[PDB]
């Protein structure tokens, strides 16, 4: 019957979206609106908010239901539609000028499996705003839970009136597949949310290609904050979906003279302290590799179950696990995304400052800072040059949740497109009313 | 003091390199002086003819009058740091501010169309960014390159800007492009060139923005002024000697109104070519051995290209007309020439959409002219071009007789449009969290 | 071409007692957050478009004030629901350098008195309220006595709703009694801040007079200009949808027509065609100016806002419902022209050239400087009628009502300020820009 | 040619009446070339110096070298044509667009603290707007005011302009002031003076902008960097000798950094008067029976001002400073002397809430210095006045020293807060129903 979005061939995956694209072309700016709406509804309805929540969890094995649950209705409320394409105007002697954002055509988006639905409603909320079809390629841990989605958008669109194919995936998500949709022709704007193997992927592949590469975030801790706010709002960024965001707190660096102070506030508010040097060692045979990296079956588990697997049994109070190390600390330059959460110890803030901006190790992606001296709330905010720079709040306030702003899920660090929305899938037109429609 | 001018790749990137890290501890107001400067270096009128010559001797392409307002619309409607806005949002959350921020150093691949008025463009806007930029010119434009880039470099260090803001190579090369593709200490690559020198930043793992070629369609419709639309041809067409990305290609005309367009076309300077035998001729000329313009008549002026096959003309001819068919080459291969076919249709609206086929899904440059709102609108949207320019010469899209700004790199397969210094810099996002919230 | 182309209720007995209680509710809002704002601009939409009560809002002004039409009564009020900015209208301006950081920023004035009229009563509650009480205000409502309960039942629903959602009391507020009196008691008032006056000239000069900020959305005298090179089928359409639109009560609805000679026919017959009725007899319009003129030259107050079929019964000629306007050709200085008549009738003044139809138009505006539309295909005249008219609105091939948001790009509003300079009002025309300059620091770029 | 000055107000008004309609026909250009001229009139070195003697000679009120910064600032950073946006939204209704468009003939009243500011930054603002000014200038300040307009009329009539853009009556007084609000063909009055005239012209049946007066607070909390705090209050306060309605008036400072305060303020030229003897002096000096400021010590400098009390000091001395409670009238009185008292309070929020109190709901102007983003931000969302500036001195809220552009007419009452040329301008929407909606 209708076309549930899902093919047996990039290739045809591709040319179906590209006789969407070309269709959707006759849609009007109110077609878009009820096609973005109608995947708002798809995923904030209540039965499907949960379903994709924790089904993602069963088959992903990261992140928590409870957490998805906001992040997916996060990407649902406070994604951009089609307000997000304005329109600038010169008017003067030589008449009239417009600004618009009009469509690319055909778009790969290339998913993770720390966000699978969170991504996809972001991207394809704001690729079909801008006039855009979507082929997706899905990492192949989140196949069943992505496809799912896919197939709930293209019932949606379907009862609302909207061409075959805006959204499309594979049955069989691949590395080779998402290579092939990377050559298509008819591919004309790749967006890559992952890792920087995949980021400098679509780099090089003669195409548009938006990069939304990983992070390493540090928080600086200087004598000037709200410790008992700070350690709050600390606990929380990290213990997020299981310290999965790209934003997630994932280092600390305190000055020495409120340390001990933020240590006794963070235990208090739900961090276990590994104190000595046997289980710390111990913690790092569970969570690393081979190579120095994080074990996948580790990423994005619960601090309850990490603990577990060193024979420490705590309840559901713990948050994080909390450990004073040095600098060259496996668990501070990796990104571990795990509610494991190092601490240096640092002189002054400007040492704080200096430090925070080498472990970021260039990634210019979201670093935190917890301050009230605006001289140093800018100095920090200045030097790091981060796409995300949170002051005084929790890791997620840069994902407007409790912070300003819209939300997204494919943060364009490389690229440089900040917090990717409908303008960013759309092109950049001009159009030159020559001496005419001057009515000022 | 450096010159700018390296005698390697790696020298003048590693140099850069060490400029921008020190470009990053100077003032926005030290970025609007060495901007500035920059302006002036072309804006002076003693060097603005020495470039505008420059150009047209060692390329062989333009001639210099129309250069002179090419390099001057360069340093002149270029943004600045002014282009630099910042977007807040306050409320219970406190406040959200979005900056556009250095890239670091950037790549630079100009044409041997417009080798200065592109440097001039590309510095502005990258150094007004707070970035530094590599430039990479065409051999063919080698030495008015080095000697602007040299100008730019004394006249930023008399204004105590960092050595090195922008640089080139001594030896510039189709290799020397690759070793800077290829350079990990490159952020951004820009090119301003042919398909394949776009597809091939496109292709190194790279941020890469690339302003790509076209083939500008202009219809005419019975509602049009057509004495004053085959004035603005015809300066269109032959504004450079068709050298710009913006210039007129080929004419759809409603064969309505074709007739008397053809003879305002003729009193405006169109030299029209009715003999088929003399219409061969210039085939054998300007289109070569297998199908594509030959590189010594891009840019040739119409009284050159009519000499060449024995056709003695006054300075008064700006262009070549003829009424051609859809198919003949003079239609479909982008001559970069002042000779302009003239295609006759019955209706304006696939007047339309021959020029949208005619266009070859370039999606860069399209004109019409008339007087009905709707047939304007019509055809601006299907078309969906970069730059669409309605009831004017082409260049109007480059702030040259129309309203916006001036840019020499238009971005069409990558999307930004009318490049200008944001197009060079990092959307960057700062939340100060439950504060500065005063509404 | 002659063819063209193809707890309180919120209601006090005195009005002073209102002011004392709007701004009490002023001092207790400033510690309410935007997301209470949020929620009560969300509150008053829902009092509005709520089914039972969209259908019950629609009624009353009908039969209160005796003008318009409850179908397009139904649209006008979920118009301001809907399409009225909320606090996403307060937006920022922010400018960082060498020297720092400096925000601007659209805050609260205080208590606001707003003055409604009688052909917009329950409309004009729900667009002032929103966009006054999300820039953080109070509202204090006069209105006109002939839309009375209409107007006190929508209010009392209001403070119903924010109660329930928590917010301070006399957040919006009116009298028991409205009247001219209360009019300039509240305009004399010290604690009102603003006042905001939706009417004639009279009570535009009014405000104006007081020695306090006042936004004065001004009468209207619209023309409609139709050339050659128009859309005449569509025209047609357009100018008796428009002109129709509840009754032609709308500041915006179309009320003379201005036809170059060479279509003027044929446009005539497209009216009739959909639905205008033409008066040709000398006679029977000396009727119809018989009964909708007064003593003074002005409208008929009972018979303003009622229909073309009903204007037609009073003078002895029964038609059926597919009449929507009525159609007289009639020289320049006609009444008809002249007046403000906000009833289904239009004239049509047939002039030579579109030079000669922009000048009348522009003598015919009458220096109100408010609603003008043309129905043309020419970029040029399009551009010179309107740069040359000025008025706050101007609407080129479409109905009068794409001014409003109907079947037009924007938002809707019912306070239209020309001769004060606010354009189309909403939360940003009732806020104060306030600069907030942070010296040498939060310059992140 | 005529010289703009006129005998009566009528004759004035109607001059500008026709102008203005002769204005309407000129364009963008034009506009951007008088706005030009006006900015190189005041900016030309001997004439910036001339405005400024001749006006502190003619008013004796203010200082030379600081009304020099001032009409630089005026003439500098006064919005131009740039300053009139266009808005614009387009989908399926077709596309909307929003404009600024002149009011008419605008009647202006300019006070005696900034004769020359706010003629320049009026008249920048309303003829870049499209409208004329008719200037009803102080009588204090009467032969530099017309002397300034009579240079600007010479200067447009140079450079092509309808005459009478820029009008004024050759006997200014407050006669005539109200002839002006009572003329039917002005269409707007702009007010910047005291509180009478304000609602003055709010009371004439006619859009009026209206620029109150002001008693801006500065606070001082633990935070601050006292040393830069205390320099930057005294180049604030003494700024033109307290004239500007933005400078500094009063301290409220905690009681743990009051007195390392005022040890770092006298480094900056402040003297302490301890003695209520001494301290008398001055009050029955300066203020009047029932206690307002007295004309004669109105702008005087400090040096003067213990002149008059028998003390004599040099010129390294800017302020008259004093530490005194909170219900003393130096506290409570606009007096626009460098007089500056202190009032020494606990805690930070003492001193929110007191500068609140001393600001009388002018919500006009107030200062803070510290560090906590918390503090600044609850001074700031609390007093909630037109300008607020942080870690600064007072003018750096007029673009002198902070972001932004800048102003001589702040509209507190009336809520358009820094005028500029979009104040003087009537917003219009043009819908294009169907049609130029070309996404
Ligand atoms: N900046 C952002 O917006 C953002 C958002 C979410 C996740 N991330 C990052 O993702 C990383 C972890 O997520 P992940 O496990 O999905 O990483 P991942 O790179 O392994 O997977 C990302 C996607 O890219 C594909 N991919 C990866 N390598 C590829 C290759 N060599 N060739 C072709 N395709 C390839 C994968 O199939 C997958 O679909 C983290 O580093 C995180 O920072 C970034
Ligand atoms: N969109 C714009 O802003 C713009 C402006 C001017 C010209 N153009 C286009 O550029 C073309 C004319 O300029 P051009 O002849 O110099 O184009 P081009 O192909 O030569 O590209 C310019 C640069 O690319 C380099 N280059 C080209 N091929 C290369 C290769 N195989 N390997 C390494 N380097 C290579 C050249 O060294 C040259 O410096 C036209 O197509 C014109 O439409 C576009
Ligand atoms: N510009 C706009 O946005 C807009 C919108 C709707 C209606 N209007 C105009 O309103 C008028 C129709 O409404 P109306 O019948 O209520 O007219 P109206 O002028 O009589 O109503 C003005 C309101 O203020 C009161 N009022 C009237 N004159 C007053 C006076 N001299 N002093 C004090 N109060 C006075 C009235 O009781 C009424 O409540 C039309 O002229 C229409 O153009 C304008
Ligand atoms: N808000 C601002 O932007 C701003 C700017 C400069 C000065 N001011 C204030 O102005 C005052 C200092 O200047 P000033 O001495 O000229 O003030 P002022 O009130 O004495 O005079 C202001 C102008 O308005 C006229 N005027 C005053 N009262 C009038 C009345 N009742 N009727 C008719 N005309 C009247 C005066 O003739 C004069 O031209 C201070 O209070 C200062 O705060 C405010």
């Amino acid at each position: 019957a209708v076309s549930d979005g899902v093919f047996e061939t990039m290739d045809a995956a591709v040319e179906a979206a590209a006789l969407a694209q070309q269709q959707y072309l006759l849609c009007s700016m109110s077609d878009r609106a009820r096609f973005v709406q109608g995947i708002r509804d798809v995923i904030l309805n209540q039965d499907t908010l949960e379903k994709m929540s924790r089904m993602a969890v069963e088959e992903t094995g990261m992140g928590n239901y409870e957490h998805k649950l906001i992040k997916n209705r996060l990407a649902g409320e406070k994604t951009p539609g089609i307000e997000d394409l304005t329109t600038d105007a010169f008017s003067g002697d030589n008449g009239l000028t417009l600004v618009e954002y009009s469509p690319f055509g055909v778009i790969g988006a290339i998913t993770p499996t720390t966000n699978p639905t969170e991504t996809i409603v972001c991207n394809s909320i704001g690729m079909l705003a801008a006039g855009n079809s979507v082929v997706f390629s899905p990492h192949p841990r989140a196949r069943q839970v992505s496809l799912l989605l896919v197939r709930l958008i293209n019932q949606k669109l379907a009862a609302l009136g909207a061409p075959e194919n805006l959204v499309v995936t594979v049955e069989k998500p691949s590395i080779e597949n998402t290579n092939a949709m990377m050559a298509h022709p008819k591919v004309r704007m790749l967006v890559a949310t992952g890792g920087p193997a995949i980021v400098k992927a679509v780099l090089s592949t003669g195409k548009k290609a938006i990069g939304a590469g990983a992070g390493n975030p540090p928080v600086v801790v200087d004598e000037t904050a709200n410790i008992e706010k700070a350690a709050c709002d600390i606990v929380n960024g990290c213990s997020f979906d299981n310290n999965l965001p790209c934003v997630a707190e994932k280092e600390i660096i305190a000055v020495a003279q409120i340390a001990d102070y933020l240590i006794f506030n963070l235990k208090k508010n739900g961090a276990y302290e590994i104190k000595d040097p046997a289980v710390l060692q111990q913690l790092q045979d569970l969570v690393l590799t081979a190579k120095g990296g994080p074990q996948t079956k580790c990423v994005g588990k619960s601090a309850v179950w990490l603990l577990s697997q060193i024979g420490i049994s705590v309840d559901a109070s713990i948050k994080i696990i909390l450990m004073e190390v040095p600098r060259e600390h496996p668990f501070v330059q990796e990104e571990l995304m795990m509610p494991i959460l190092p601490l240096v110890r640092v002189e002054t803030v400007d040492d704080a400052i200096d430090l925070a901006i080498e472990v970021e190790h260039d990634n210019r992606h979201t670093a935190i800072m917890h301050s009230t001296d605006v001289r140093k709330l800018t100095k920090m905010a200045k030097l790091i040059q981060t796409t995300i720079f949170v002051k005084n709040g929790p890791s997620y306030a840069g994902l407007g949740a409790g912070g300003e702003g819209y939300s997204t899920f494919t943060i364009a660090g490389p690229t440089g497109e900040g917090l990717t929305s409908a303008k960013s899938f759309a092109r950049r037109r001009k159009c030159v009313m020559v001496e005419a429609l001057n009515i000022r």
